């Protein structure tokens, strides 16, 4: 079987982007699987293919190989390899083992929560290879969970479920993130792992960790701040926080359930002023249409946090959405510091950690933005 | 005396940008100096003012102070302070003491080359304060040179010259940059200091440091690469390189005078292939008009270096021009890796070191872009 694509799709794969959408496909196999892609009789790549989706082709190799399935399971080896050296030098931390496209393993995500792996396939061809994927994980895991309930799997013609693929997987587990530890529900945002560690270098009296979830940022901040106030919407989240709090021996970490948009503008009126504020909200946009409205949401919250800071305070602001490009994200923060009539010096601009790889030729692998500013 | 500005200029200073151009000024003192700025009878800031230039106002304080000259010399203290802690923990390295606008000291630049300071005033009001500036520098320098030959000083109505402002300043001096040392002509690009140190983590056979000047990158690379080949135009530059080379005890550092644009496309034909390439060209654009042509220049050289790399090699590419914004710079590198049909993974994205501060509300303080990619 061969996948044929037009001149547009051919150029995309030659520029090294991995996706070819349906409208640029001419002919393709009858069923989902691993097939080679051509532009006439010129080989372009090997790929994960689905004939029933707008995103039809997902390249994982740009050179012909004897066995397409071997080549794939090969990328998985080299992807697990790039980690290991770190997996044995900190077997208790939380790291990503496979970051889909970024590791040339499209539609596959596999996270490591200190021994207990969690696989996540979202491309049809993977579903049947879950047993091989698990085989490569045993030399490092104590178990493997298949969390395939993603609503995204429905577009692929895949069933929604969740269940073990090796050993026995607990209900939860603790992760050693630097000088602190946290729990995961076999919940954890490994993307901000190294940015949370960055925050340990700051000292001060009051710190306000907004959109904190389980208080990942608060635990690190509690080590250098008199008081820390983790804020969130889901009461279930703040709870995991208090739990992570005591588990570390931290008393200076009071939580506070509420809607950040009301809590902030309010704290500004009551005269509340902090030494460091961390903002780490969620997408605010599911589609290219939310970009406009999302921009305002992000702006408000940042404008507000800036006003809550004392002269000299630190602002750590972030975004994880693929709809909030980096130039936009930074434009917004400047729009916020502008309206606030406050001058922010740039402390540092960070992105995604090494275990969440980014491919230049494939923009969609780049979503995390993390910046640290000092108000003057 | 008071400086009056229209509604546009008033908004610029309220958004915390420091410049107000001539067309947004209503009334101002008869001669250059330090005056307060108002929008009607509403105080906006203190500033360095020149009535004969398009760039009329340069804010250095956004609050009224008893003594405008004291406030200025105060910013200078807090600017020298932010360094010192580092100046005593590495008294032999090269650091920037004053980065103009970024330190709220407009039109003033003062570099430290291991004890020997070099001041550079480009705003008229500073010229008469050079003696006070030098006073704040003695507690740290062995001398102070006034390199005021910048062609830019002519717009300000200032004379072009160069001469000592304290002690005796040598003809040259060595700087301790990490695990290597280099010479300066009382020549040195302190902006790339911390990016050169970053490069020490790489190992490999052949490394090609293009646009190297005195071989700052080559000296660091020689520590982990079999051979290193510093390239440049000015033969006088490569010479300082060989000198810096032997001074470190490095034999694996051959230089090569030539025009990078010819040398690269050529090396591609001769089949030359490297393990790491560093590109650190100059502006390529003096004005907003060169942006178009500059873009192509930057693109070519990057496209070429990418083709010279082996599968797995590292590319460290940079830009120091204020006309090549960051999104443009990264677009160009993607355009290059695209045309090259090579897939580049992002190793790291860095900017300017702490001693070359950037102000969010004032874009012109941000010019350095430094990125590291791994070809796959
Ligand atoms: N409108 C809203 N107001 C306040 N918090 C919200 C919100 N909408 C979502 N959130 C919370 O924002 C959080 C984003 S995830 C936070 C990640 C956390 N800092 C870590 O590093 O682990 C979620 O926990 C979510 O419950
Ligand atoms: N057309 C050209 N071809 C090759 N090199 C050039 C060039 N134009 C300018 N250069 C060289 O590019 C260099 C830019 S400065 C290099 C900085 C150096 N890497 C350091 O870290 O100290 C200068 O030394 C300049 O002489």
């Amino acid at each position: 079987m061969r996948i044929q694509v037009n001149a547009k799709g051919a150029a995309r794969l030659l520029s090294r982007h991995l996706w070819v959408f349906r409208r640029d496909v001419v002919s393709g196999p009858e069923t989902p699987g691993l097939y080679p892609v051509y532009w006439g009789r010129r080989f372009l790549a090997l790929a994960l293919y689905n004939p029933h989706t707008d995103l039809a082709v997902r390249a994982y190799r740009f050179a012909p190989a004897e066995d397409p399935v071997a080549a794939l399971l090969e990328n998985l080896a080299q992807a697990l390899a790039r980690r290991e050296a770190v997996l044995r030098q900190d077997p208790e931390g939380g790291y990503r083992l496979v970051h889909a496209e970024g590791d040339l393993l499209p539609g596959l995500v596999v996270d490591y929560y200190a021994g207990h792996a969690v696989v996540q396939a979202t491309a049809h061809a993977w579903e049947g290879l879950l047993p091989q994927v698990a085989e490569a994980l045993r030399p490092h895991v104590q178990s493997v969970l298949a969390k395939n309930d993603a609503r995204t799997r429905e577009l692929e013609g895949l069933p929604l479920y969740v269940r073990p693929l090796l050993g026995e997987v607990p209900e939860r587990v603790q992760v050693q993130e630097g000088r602190v530890r946290y729990l995961v529900d076999l919940g954890a945002y490994l993307d901000q792992r190294e940015n949370r560690l960055y925050m340990e270098r700051f000292r001060g009296e009051r710190a306000l960790d907004v959109f904190s979830y389980a208080g990942g940022f608060a635990l690190h901040l509690a080590l250098g701040f008199r008081e820390v106030v983790a804020v969130d919407s889901s009461a279930e989240a703040l709870r995991r926080a208090e739990e992570n709090a005591r588990l570390n021996g931290l008393g200076n970490v009071r939580v506070l359930e509420a809607n950040a948009f009301d809590l902030l503008r309010r704290l500004e009126k009551e005269g509340e002023r902090f030494d460091l504020v961390v903002l780490d909200p969620p997408a605010f946009a599911k589609g290219k249409k939310d970009v406009e409205r999302a921009y305002r949401a992000y702006k408000e919250v940042n404008l507000r946090a800036i006003k809550l800071l004392k002269e000299g305070g630190i602002l750590a602001t972030a975004s994880c959405s693929h709809h909030m490009t980096e130039p936009l994200f930074y434009a917004m923060v400047a729009e916020a510091a502008q309206d606030a009539h406050r001058l922010l010096r740039v402390v540092e601009k960070r992105g995604q950690p090494f275990d969440h790889p980014v491919l230049l030729n494939h923009p969609e692998t780049h979503y995390l933005k993390f910046a640290v500013f000092q108000v003057l």
